[PDB]
């Protein structure tokens, strides 16, 4: 089967369901609240595990109750946490998330400063044991080190190019597949027009560049041409982690088939189904539920 | 010795310090984070205790870590929690708060569905043991019952009239002093213009009506005539709980002096100093620090 490493952040999601996204200063009341594990690499690992892969998550937690809950949750999804570092006297990372009734979200992330950025401890891990290494940009040194070791071992690298304060140029160069979010690509290039931004991103790597655009689907460059995969329409409750699940599914599909069109289509299906349930994980389908959704899509109007 | 009861909510504040208030969907990074006790009545109790009063906090928590932390923190501030109800197998309330570099804040409160509104147990408490009862509007049945019992014992009632979903008319009627937030007054009256809203609020009560307006200060009515107290300019880090601290200070000052202008001025000073430090509580001054701060104005 497919052996996956996911390198990046694991954070506790504190999700507030509101009438509307709070645009202005004031007091608001949440209609509902859920506390669930998140973080791009960690949710991507859960997607890979749901889809049949043998999955390692490699990141950093504190020794607070949050840390032990984050890792226990990943283990219950079939994600192995043996390579995750526990810092002592450390808070784990967490986010406040506001989701409106259309499933659009504001995420405020607080990276715990007790989790050191040092990635040298990754050098003790044998990266040659995996078919694919996924990394998020939210642990910059972990992504740089993991992709360097993965390229040296001849293992495919897949980047979750989300928005982040630092420049991710050097992570993109180490990426076989650099799958940006719309905001991620805009921050990296400083260009708001997606088509021109994607051509600029392509100059940063010999790998493939993609950009996800929520319900507008996914664009990528292949044979010097602009490719496209529409989103699948579903009853959306929560788009939180759509990107994370898309990246997990894309890494599994790319490692399985090598086929960009079929892999992006597969990942779009998995991400669409995730959007139908609250949080990053409850809606994640297995391989069989995904193939039913994708193969019966053409037998009905949707 | 001022004896104060504060009736209302205690919630855990999860405060995110951001570059700017999110004006649209997306991913943002907080530069800093602090987790601190809050809730209007609970922070008002802390202000009262810092200002020398003997303070009871009367609210509801669960038996989760959050609940036990909220009460332990109040005890560490010198607030007595003996009358607070601890519900079995129940989660406590909490808020996510975003504070920008100017100290402006968005608060998202999640009221625990495990905390019963039932206020009948307040009947087992002798309300005559306090000089003043403060209540917030986020525990409506507790405020109604506590104000009813306080009025029956002849004890002064002070309302924190913040924004909340339910109509607070009946709480305002039971209020000797109804001190609204700008949003709270607008929600109650459905009038955006502060001057005509305050006159409309005055028709609901034989008490005094006030409205706080952040750095624009505080307005109130004395015999139909609008009084004003400007805010005191400070280096603002965080306006979270300014209202809460203002109400705690106002209740102590009213119970002490009964001069409205001097009480509002005092409470404005206490609230201004709170704004200089993160969260609802770290910046709360004692009586001596407040008098020093006020002496440098006219
Ligand atoms: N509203 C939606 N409806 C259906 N599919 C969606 C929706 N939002 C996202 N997806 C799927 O998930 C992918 C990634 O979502 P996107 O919002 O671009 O990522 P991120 O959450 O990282 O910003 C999309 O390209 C699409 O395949
Ligand atoms: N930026 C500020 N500078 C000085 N004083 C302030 C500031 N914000 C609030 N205060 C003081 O605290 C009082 C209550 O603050 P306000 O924002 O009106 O309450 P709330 O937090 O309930 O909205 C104000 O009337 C004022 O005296
Ligand atoms: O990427 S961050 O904002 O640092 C963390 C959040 O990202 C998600 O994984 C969604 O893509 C959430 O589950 C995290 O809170
Ligand atoms: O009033 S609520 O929004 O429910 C609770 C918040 O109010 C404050 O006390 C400030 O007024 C915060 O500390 C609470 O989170
Ligand atoms: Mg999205
Ligand atoms: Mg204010």
């Amino acid at each position: 089967m497919i052996r996956v490493a996911c390198v990046g952040i694991t954070v506790m999601d504190r999700i507030y369901y509101v009438e509307g996204l709070p645009t202005e200063s004031g007091k608001y009341v949440a209609r509902n609240y859920t506390e669930v594990g998140g973080g791009p690499a960690a949710t991507a690992a859960v997607a890979a595990a749901r889809l049949g892969a043998q999955v390692d998550f490699i990141g950093r937690v504190g020794d607070d109750d949050t840390g032990n809950s984050l890792l226990a949750e990943l283990e219950s999804w079939g994600v192995n946490t043996r390579y995750t570092k526990r810092y002592n006297q450390a808070k784990s990372s967490q986010s406040a998330i506001m989701v409106d009734t259309k499933g659009e979200r504001i995420i405020i992330n607080y990276p715990s400063p007790d989790l050191l950025p040092d990635a040298e401890w990754l050098e003790e891990i044998d990266f040659s044991q995996w078919d694919v290494v996924l990394a998020d940009v939210r642990w910059h040194d972990g992504a740089k080190k993991a992709f360097t070791l993965a390229r040296q071992a001849g293992v495919m690298t897949v980047l979750d190019g989300d928005i982040t304060p630092q420049d991710i140029s050097e992570l993109v160069a180490l990426s076989d597949h650099a799958a940006f979010s719309e905001p991620g690509l805009a921050r990296l290039t400083g260009v708001k027009e997606m088509a021109s931004a994607l051509k600029q991103a392509q100059t940063l790597t010999n790998g493939h560049v993609y950009v996800t655009q929520g319900s507008a689907g996914c664009d990528w460059l292949e044979n010097g041409g602009r490719q496209h995969q529409p989103a699948f329409k579903v009853d959306v409750v929560d788009t939180t982690g759509a990107g994370d699940v898309f990246h997990g599914a894309l890494a599994v599909a790319l490692a399985t088939s090598g086929d960009l069109a079929e892999s992006v289509r597969f990942a779009s299906g998995v991400a669409a189904l995730k959007c139908t349930r609250p949080g990053g994980r409850a809606g994640i389908p297995d391989c069989d539920q995904t193939r039913s959704f994708l193969s019966l899509f053409v037998l009905e109007h949707h």
